[PDB]
């Protein structure tokens, strides 16, 4: 029993995606401490219309200004589901919504959406069912844990000037100014809590969002939010062809899913400036690759996401969250599953599990 990828299995119409509304949010600190509000959330504040381009040197601070999150912190679903504990008698969609929904981060979303184009990297995702409710949680394989053990030092450059454009282009408060003089901390995140439904499965999943634009078409959560990334410059049509046909799939359906409208790309040279800025409305992603032979196609992405769920909630038989069927995935293969129960696989925490039980 396992789950075949190929695009040409789900190039059928959209599938129904539901427009994601805001529940709720949530903070991580620098301490990357738990709140339930937004004090993580900033504002975005791009460079003064009078004033001259961006010149962002992503490099400042890097390392002596880098403050990095613990990757041998393992914290699954946990800071979601303290947030669905503190809420769970003030969700919408009537009684019963929860033990029929998906709970997941919107990354493990994103990863299911690109598995029919993804040639490198695998993934696995832990399920357990518990009181109806499907939990999905993404397991480091061993191949990305070594990986990530053996990062080359570029590599963890590149990550510190990801985080590092945003301290550029955002503001503590609305119509404020960036203030790129302090450290990068990893540990600090805005997350917002959505709900969706893609097919006939309910979603509910949190996202981290890079800040919140006051100048945005509606004010309402999610569509003032923006998504910030940096990226290479590029200078010739197959440089962009090629950044069409990969990145900006991954862009895609990373936003896509929580509806966050814009994405915002600092392109950078090779000196590690910023010197150009271009937006990317997420709806007109598709159009740079809807007719070309090796693009990707949102529909076959969001067709096999529905697949997976359904393959998924089939499989998950058993309520019981000490249980887990864990989810494999290798480029060029299927979707198996393995059983696994207790430690290490399984993930939701006591303090969880009882407090619902109660
Ligand atoms: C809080 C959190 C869980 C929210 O999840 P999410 O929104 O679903 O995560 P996404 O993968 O979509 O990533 C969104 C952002 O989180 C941040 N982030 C994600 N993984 C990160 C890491 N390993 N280190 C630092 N920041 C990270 C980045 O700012 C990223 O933005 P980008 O896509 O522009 O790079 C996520 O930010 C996070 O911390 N993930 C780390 C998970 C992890 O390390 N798992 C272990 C391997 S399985």
């Amino acid at each position: 029993p396992s789950l075949r990828t190929q695009p040409s299995l789900y190039s059928g119409p959209f599938p129904f995606y539901r427009r994601p509304s805001e529940l709720g949010c949530f903070s991580l600190d620098a301490q990357r401490q738990y709140h339930g509000d937004a004090r993580a959330l900033r504002y975005y504040s791009p460079p003064p219309i009078n004033g001259p381009g961006p010149d962002f040197d992503l490099r400042d601070g890097y390392p002596d200004r880098y403050q990095p999150r613990d990757e041998e912190v393992q914290e699954r679903l946990d800071h979601l589901l303290r947030w669905v504990l503190e809420h769970r008698n003030q969700l919408e969609g009537g009684p019963g919504w929860l033990a029929g929904a998906t709970v997941t981060w919107r990354g493990h979303l994103t990863k299911l959406l690109t598995t029919p184009y993804e040639r490198q990297e695998g993934w696995q995702l832990a399920a357990s069912r518990f009181q109806g409710t499907l939990y999905l949680s993404e397991v480091e394989t061993p191949a990305a844990r070594a990986q990530r053990l053996a990062r080359p030092p570029l590599l963890r450059e590149l990550m510190y000037m990801g985080y590092k454009f945003s301290q550029y282009m955002c503001a503590d408060k609305p119509g404020g100014s960036p203030d790129p003089s302090g450290e990068v901390n990893t540990n600090v995140a805005y997350c917002s809590v959505l709900r969706s439904r893609l097919g006939n499965h309910p979603l509910l999943f949190s996202g981290q969002v890079d800040c919140l634009n006051p100048q945005a078409p509606c004010t309402q959560p999610p569509s003032c939010y923006v998504q910030l990334k940096t990226s290479k410059e590029m200078h010739s049509p197959g440089q962009w062809r090629s950044f069409y046909r990969h990145k900006l799939l991954k862009w895609w359906a990373q936003s896509f899913l929580p509806g966050v409208p814009h994405v915002v790309a600092g392109f950078r040279n090779p000196e590690g400036f910023v010197c150009s800025l271009k937006t990317f409305p997420t709806m007109e992603m598709f159009e740079n690759v809807r007719n070309d032979r090796e693009g990707w196609n949102p529909s076959v992405c969001m067709n096999f996401c529905a697949a997976f769920l359904s393959f998924a909630q089939s499989t998950v038989v058993q309520d019981d969250p000490r249980l887990v069927h864990l989810f494999s995935w290798e480029p060029g293969g299927p979707v198996t599953v393995s059983v696994h129960r207790d430690a290490p696989y399984a993930f939701l925490p006591s303090w969880y599990v009882e407090t619902m039980t109660q």
